């Protein structure tokens, strides 16, 4: 309901953020944090009570992020122009919040010790829901055959693929998408390709 | 040789569990059976070890397309591809999120890999698609882009399977689950790339 509140919580996780990708969830220290943050440790831990805790509400709020054009997905909507919008979107975020996507990614590749609970419920109910919504479309006819699970991994893994391989695509084109003409080949690029591959023919 | 192999297997297993700073060339010599001074005869230094393990997973990924020829029948050439590099992510996960781990660091030991060999080998086979586009055997796309979308597509069943296990209940170790993603990825970026 607070606005001033929401705003001091943002400070927190967005300074977070940006020290758990300089020094990682052991070298990191709440100090650290709160110095970065402009608040007092207690301050912090008012909010956010063990580092683990949060480490967590980084990681859940990237994912609020990422999640929210699937979450707002509607059995209404047009698939084909829904998903466009959704690979764009998932683009802006790897342009824009790089360090997000790649905190996300070293916790998958520790094998999600701290993450885990909220893949098992919250993401699978979310999954298993549009996953359903998905499989309505194909069944009218408004999306080729395909899984929708694997079509949603391949959404996650192309657009996240910019920020978390930004070196080998910086080494192999000379570009980021930062770069504002690279940005637009790039959605241009995945949006068809996964388009025309789902598009019912 | 055999001893060469046993020093990469171990370094491989022992980086990508502890990463490069954590990592002793003292547990990788033991683990391979060696004395430490016959693992730096092989490699001189940590560095050098590190370097070779992952130039190792980048010759096996890119073994089927350096293959890539003007004159193979593309859609099938691609799709052999994206078999062979899931095969890859379910046979070798532990190489590909070794290399996944370098690339958030910022590749500061690999980079000269990536803007050399990786660099010249990426720019000859994109020729070779765009040759393909240029004569409609694929439809109007850029090749470093669905280069991308292919590693980034079948490496993301290796570097995020606790995700994928945690939707899916399944793993590539699963023979179902293994042979639905191979349809699935396929069918996606072939009638994606598909002449119309
Ligand atoms: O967009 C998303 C959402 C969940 N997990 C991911 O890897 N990406
Ligand atoms: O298959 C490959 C080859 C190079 N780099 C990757 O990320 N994947």
């Amino acid at each position: 309901r607070s606005r001033a509140v929401s705003a001091k919580k943002k400070a927190i996780l967005s300074a977070a953020l940006d020290t758990f990708s300089q020094f990682g969830f052991h070298g990191t220290r709440l100090e650290q944090i709160a110095e970065l943050a402009g608040v007092s440790k207690t301050n912090l831990l008012y909010y956010f009570p063990s580092k683990e805790a949060l480490y967590i509400a980084v990681l859940r709020q990237i994912l609020d992020i990422w999640l929210a054009p699937l979450k707002a997905f509607r059995e209404d909507f047009a698939p084909l122009a829904a998903i466009k919008e959704y690979i764009r979107l998932k683009l802006e975020v790897s342009r824009d919040y790089p360090q997000a996507s790649r905190l996300f990614c070293m916790e998958m590749l520790a094998g999600a010790p701290l993450l885990m609970d909220e893949l098992t419920g919250d993401l699978k109910a979310l999954i298993d829901e549009k996953s359903a919504l998905i499989a309505g479309w194909v069944k009218s006819g408004k999306l080729a055959p395909i899984d929708p699970q694997h079509l949603i991994f391949m959404i996650w893994a192309s657009t996240q693929h910019y920020a978390d391989f930004a070196p080998q695509v910086e080494a192999v084109t000379g570009a980021t998408l930062r770069d504002e003409v690279f940005f637009n080949q790039t959605v241009e690029n995945v949006q068809r390709i996964i388009i025309e591959g789902i598009r019912p023919r």
